DNA sequence: TCGTTCAGCTTT
DNA sequence: TTTATACTAAGTTGGCATT
DNA sequence: TAATGCCAACTTAGTATAAAAAAGCTGAACGAG
DNA sequence: TCGTTCAGCTTT
DNA sequence: TTTATACTAAGTTGGCATT
DNA sequence: TAATGCCAACTTAGTATAAAAAAGCTGAACGAG
């Protein structure tokens, strides 16, 4: 049938794939760069040269993040017009997926060191923010979501709203490179935050997990550093928090404290991508 | 040559086949769905489009399950079809599966008492039923033909119908967070029910699975509890079984009492280590 | 081109891929079939129907086994066709592969001790190799090949020939079940065998692992037992093995001594497809 | 339009790429041996018959390795060829790759001290380049570059030239199986060699990493040693080292000498439990 | 009888 | 070797029927 | 009556397989005793 | 300022 | 989530060349 | 001379990705102070 037509019809099928809120958002989002970019014609006369040019499009304008994805959404969409007989060859298969390397600069103990100082004018909430997810090497999401009532006896218990991934995490941990208390850290929240969640707002509410984001970002312009490529963010506090306790207890600790069933994923927090010269321990 | 004249062919050499009655009826339910869900065109005209249109009725009235089943009989009457020749392709391989989450709620220690509360208004058998089937944890059809003369110096032998798995369970079991002794539920049921069954009808003669099942809904019912997802069932009474020895026993042991040919059907603690 | 005649390349290509001769011996008896069964015809030619029909002719005939095989090498043969570019699409694909259950019966305990008994007026390796697989669950293609340099420490080393799996069995285990010690049968076999492989001839030399399961077979006739189906042949001491252990250690055991990575093969070695009614323990 | 006016705009693509010199070389000769080995004709009229054709001229010579390499440039360039819409369809990915068993032998302690011993007519760099590739571990171009100043406090840093690897050996390393220590080595290298390269010809001036390897081979054959499949080579006094290492302190030590970003470059006792 | 290899099948 | 899928054989229940 | 079955159209749930590779099984014919 | 949602991108 | 494959960037060495 | 490089055509070896799903990042515009 017709592309815009089709897409019409395969938003539909998303919305039985029983995926979740976000991920639909996303999906949405590429559709949408799909209807601008491609005519509303026949899907058997949509040629891989169009999709080509617009994907190089993408990929001109530095977005080849944005390409990838949005090939990978028409493909699949292809792939259901093949599934339901209107179309009968995916004419995206053919094509490659835009090549690109991480931008984002990671972040070394230092650099925390200064952030979490230029984080003086910050809301309380934020420093405590930071040390509890380098302690624990959770994702901001679900740093946000634990609630006091989590912790039994010593331990603390996450579900990854992203991964589904169980675990508990003894409250008896601590970061050597950094100074940094667990337990110490879950006290001053339960004091200076009070809050069912344990991570709260000013008003001991729960706070999103953009807002903690956003401000772990100014506190970063406020210290003045710089890097190549794209600054660190508040997600890189998980791969130092892996790189640090790789150091300090090990491969299999780090990996299990941040969920990490596959060694493809351990190993890819555990790389610093170049930011500094590995230490060689005779251990 | 044509679709029906296809599936009436097809039809018997699943007669053939040599499977189970129940699944042969399960197949034939599923040609008819296709018999009047398709033209009698010749296979060679029948469209990938037309058949994802049918399919995708039935998905769209929520019947994904079946949209899934009648597609995976179409594709094996297609193939035969090919073995024959009568075709060259198999249309129905380029449609998808509808995926569908079950939706049956689990049943909880505290909803069981509850429903066997509601019971006493049913027939006698029908506590003993469940009793029987928490610490026994047998399928319902299996249930239905446990015979005394089935056990044997403390062990009741069951050798499942639906996979032909053979078990001797010991008629010492108990389930503690409910309170059933196996020994205790067995004996009511000699002096109550009455017959060569353990279970057994008010006519003293075994009972149909289909009631079983649909006594204890009555009770579902008439215990006024809710569910999300749709309504715990009599089979469910065997997944509370399972998951209650879990715990009291050993999740090796909930395997072996249900039968599981496999270990197919969370936490973790970190170590500072 | 032509069927034989890409037959013929076939075969080349499978002497190219590094497979043991016994897998290349498997392949090349498949191919002797096709070459009976089907014309030398060109391959875009061949029909479905035509293959249909070889397939259904052997599985009339109760080979249902070789019909699966057969139509399995055909297939990777048009797939390398079409790898060539002579062919173009799979005409076996289309095709079901035969559907057939297991017709070997398992072996249960007594059974075993009837014929181990049965064994008696046989050459004394037999009692042996038995003891010795059962207690191991080992194969007998490595049974045959075990060395006395291989027992180190108290541990027996074995590379298993199919898998590649490595293991090293502590001399200590024991089946109570049998009444068999490991280590009082390796000091059986190293008297009244004594040869450099555990298992030994009269002339103390190496055996042939067809051999030994072929005087199991007699000394199975020998006991007069009746089975349904086809009879229990020496590799089901391996099944009794891992079954037996299971009780009597634990279902990880049985795995790990097995070398069974898997969980479906493990499972699998742990049926006794209804030989027995198994007695659960409360354990 | 035609294959060679094509292979001839797809370079230049590739020049765009953003690689390093020697990839962009390595992809340069998988094209010439296209060149030569397909027509000028119109990308539309080359068949995966011809191109098969071509890759099997290579694995008959027993160059499987290069009939991999030059298949995959192929399809790279088929597909650029595609998103420009000069073709519709890839005819290389129909085509199956050639799998190759590495054929070079590793280089075991005893072998690597016969090795060192034929070495002695050889400069006296060679011996001090093998030492320091057994006990540092890293790659041959990355040893012809370390200078002086990389190391500081006890610490040769290395920045590994094909992965970017960035590392920090202590001076404190020890061979045992072999005698070697890194701070005599590394001594014996300061008095010897002079240069401001930690290794460096008789000029005094740093080595081509063609160079060692070439001198380590010949050194090789001087031993007279014998080996199955091909004769190891210098690389694999990287292997030893790596080997060596994995026993006298640990196999996760041996991972970050050699500076792997992952896990991925045996006897299961079975305890009675 | 003790033992081995070739073949066409069945299992893992 | 293992995860997704194809086969099998249930179990669930509204309506109408048998005892 | 109530207590129970049976049909039918649905939804669940237990197992075996896929792919390739590499065994294992055992009738025959043959070799040294 | 403390905080939140919408969007179009980048990462995991 | 993980195994096979596609990209990358070496390393190996015979011949001929530079110093 | 020897000691070393360089080209070329081969063989090896280190990493990132695939597929889909589900985050995370942070400019804007907006809301209560």
């Amino acid at each position: 049938m017709t592309l815009h037509s089709w897409l019409d019809r395969y938003e539909k099928i998303l919305a039985s794939r029983g995926i979740k809120q976000k991920t639909l958002i996303n999906y949405m989002s590429k559709i949408k760069a799909i209807r601008r970019g491609l005519p509303d014609a026949p899907l058997e006369d949509i040629t891989t040269k169009e999709i080509a040019a617009m994907l190089n499009g993408y990929i001109d304008e530095g977005k080849a993040a944005s390409a990838k994805l949005i090939r990978s959404t028409l493909s699949d969409a292809f792939r259901e017009a093949i599934a339901e007989g209107h179309i009968t060859t995916n004419h995206v298969a053919a094509t490659r997926a835009a090549k690109s390397k991480v931008r984002r600069s990671r972040l070394t103990a230092d650099e925390y060191l200064k952030i979490y100082q230029a984080a003086e004018s910050s809301p309380c909430w934020l420093r405590l923010a930071m040390e509890l997810a380098v302690v624990t090497g959770q994702r901001v999401g679900d740093l946000c979501e634990m609630k006091w009532s989590d912790i039994v006896d010593g331990y603390l218990y996450v579900e990854q709203s992203k991964t589904g991934v169980k675990i508990a995490i003894p409250t008896a941990l601590h970061i050597d490179a950094l100074g940094i208390s667990m337990k110490e850290t879950l006290d001053k929240c339960k004091e200076i935050l009070g809050g069912e969640t344990i991570i709260a707002s000013t008003r001991r509410e729960p706070l999103s997990s953009g807002t903690v984001s956003r401000y772990f970002m100014r506190a970063r312009k406020a210290s003045g550093l710089s890097f190549e490529g794209d600054p660190p963010t508040f997600h890189e506090l998980r791969s130092l928090s892996a790189r640090l306790y790789e150091k300090q207890i090990s491969d299999k600790f780090a990996q299990h404290l941040l969920g990490h069933k596959s060694d493809t994923m351990a190993s890819q927090y555990r790389d610093d991508r170049g930011r500094e010269w590995d230490k060689i321990e005779i251990k």
